[PDB]
């Protein structure tokens, strides 16, 4: 194993030269031999990120293909031999995986105690890591997920999780994958704020939807959006007090509506988790004067969301949502069994239970 | 005057008929009649972005007709009288527009008091303002400035300030420009803190410099990061404490470096103002735990921000440059009458 290990991986790094792994455009997909600090991770399943899986299908489509699962699985194995990594080239973004480790490095900066064999989360994105797909077993259409056989590289600086033994692996891919998103919303939410979730249906979005009533409290106001009327049951179960019906990209529809149901008011923290693009706009004119719009969705354009606020003079605070904070995936899983209606929906829409 | 005028341009919106003036890609420009809550002005000069000029410039030079100017003449009275706007359909951008205010709507959000005929400056893009354009007087290359005889829309949403009457007219749109970025540091910068400025010589970082000593105080320390070892004395001589020599693209440098500025302890704040892309992850490895990252630059890529903390494990706090914040023409104004050095580098820099 090669010794003097950069805890960045800045030596997987091909181009351009001087930029670590995330902003790079091609790193090193070679597992033959690992560095001093870096760890080998055999990768049972990808979780592609949700604003990056819709996008890939939505061109694998665009472009014709006649067997998606199959065009998908060509898609991964193409992009990751070429640039080293899954990393979406129109969107920037990546999404995370759960493997057994293979090769601990001799000064890998040991975190959460695991050895060889242990199953593992990969908590940082596929937009930075170096993985080689050997073969794609299987393409899930509907839940942005791959089995496949490979391995990839967490760095000394990467973020990894030792999967929980009290739920299945699927599950646990899952909430892991949005585990930053309720525990910023535990962090933003103050009692009696009125709180907007943009794409409260979503994965991240029924959790951000309960954190928020938590926090919120009794006399907090919880306001789900979203576009599918057979969603609200779901949105109030888990813990909106009120839903708007409305295109994510509706931005006055969106104002009149929360206007309506907080009296001109408007929102403290408006909160966006959709994987869809414009919704810049729609997220600020929902916000009170000085709020809170944290953008949580890769799909968000940092342009779109700065000369949108600016175009129409609104002075509110714009939040790039962090996957990562401290102790997150502990704060989520936590949620989980303090919340069965949550856990219930998760594991029908996300496990692979019987009866 | 049209009645039920909507304070954010929807109702002159064309195509498509269901967002806003910014992403919509036609505007109306019927100058014949203004909506009760609008701002008709008569257009002086139309200062379009560096960008987008060096786009329209660099298209038409390959099908060659002649002045250069002549030719970008034409094409903005294409693009104004058919998409509505002067937005470039290929880099998105717009700059700002000068001139003089003609009718002022009846129920119009006036916020700056202005009357007819007094000479303001949009802080709006470009990009959603409904422009009409009779005729180019003259096109400014290298300076990106136009002269015509048009008049342009302001919604009641929209933003502009009247021009100082004690300050040059370029001095002051050039500090106009840039005015959002003062006046949000001095919300994040606290006393005591270690503020980190990425870029800070340019025209936005010198500004910054200054608030972020002003705010950080006596106790605190200001650190500029250019990239070229002549800037330093303007980075001090602005309120940097120290300064790194770095490129803006270069994290494990810039990082090393505070880190020995700051006995390890890093920045509270760190302040993005290159206009350089791949500076978010030098931007955020500068930072403490629990720092704050402010991006003021469009050259910001959202995911590479997002990602790049979290693939490294950086529990940090990262914001969107607003261009608009209240009063912020004011407050940078009044930066620049409050500290004579700023003054004196930014008339010979944009006089
Ligand atoms: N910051 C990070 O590190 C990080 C990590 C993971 C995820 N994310 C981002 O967070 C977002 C949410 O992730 P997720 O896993 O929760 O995704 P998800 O399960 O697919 O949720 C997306 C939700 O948005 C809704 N939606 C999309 N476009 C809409 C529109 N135009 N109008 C109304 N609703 C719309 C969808 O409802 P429909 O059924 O109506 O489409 C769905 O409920 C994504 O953009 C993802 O990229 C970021
Ligand atoms: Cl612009
Ligand atoms: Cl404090």
């Amino acid at each position: 194993m090669k010794s003097n290990g950069c805890r960045y991986g800045t030596h997987r790094v091909i181009e351009p030269k001087g930029v670590l792994p995330q902003p790079a455009k091609i790193l090193n997909n070679d597992m033959s031999e690992i560095w001093d600090n870096e760890m080998l991770i055999d990768v049972i399943r990808l979780n592609i990120d949700s604003a990056s899986f819709h996008q890939i299908k939505n061109k694998l489509i665009a472009q014709g293909h006649q067997d998606l699962e199959k065009a998908f699985a060509e898609h991964a194995i193409e992009l990751t031999n070429r640039t080293g990594k899954h990393k979406n080239e129109d969107t920037g973004s990546g999404g995370m995986f759960i493997g057994r480790v293979a090769a601990i490095g001799d000064k890998f900066e040991m975190k959460e105690e695991v050895k060889v064999g242990d199953k593992i989360a990969s908590l940082v994105s596929l937009s930075l890591t170096p993985l080689k797909i050997n073969k794609v077993k299987k393409v899930l259409l509907d839940k942005d997920q791959m089995e496949i056989e490979g391995q990839a590289i967490l760095f000394s600086s990467g973020v990894y999780a030792k999967l929980p033994d009290d739920l299945d692996e699927n599950l646990a891919l899952s909430v892991l994958d949005v585990a930053g998103a309720p525990a910023q919303v535990e962090r933003l939410v103050k009692p009696d704020d009125t709180v907007v979730i943009i794409g409260a249906n979503g994965k991240s979005g029924i959790l951000c939807n309960a954190v928020a009533k938590e926090r919120a409290g009794i006399c907090g106001k919880v306001i789900g959006v979203v576009r599918n009327e057979n969603y609200i049951p779901t949105c109030k179960a888990t813990g909106c007090d009120e839903v708007i019906l409305a295109q994510a990209t509706d931005a006055i529809t969106i104002q009149k509506e929360v206007s309506r149901l907080t009296n001109g008011k408007m929102a403290d923290v408006v909160i966006n988790v959709v994987n869809t693009e414009d919704t810049e706009l729609p997220s600020i004119m929902a916000a009170k004067d000085r709020g809170m719009v944290y953008f949580f969705s890769m799909a968000t354009s940092f342009t779109k969301a700065a000369l949108g606020a600016g175009g129409i003079g609104y002075d509110v605070d714009m939040m790039i949502g962090n996957g990562y904070a401290h102790h997150h995936s502990e704060i989520a899983l936590d949620l989980l069994r303090r919340n069965s209606v949550l856990m219930k929906i998760f594991k029908e829409r996300y496990a692979e239970h019987h009866h």
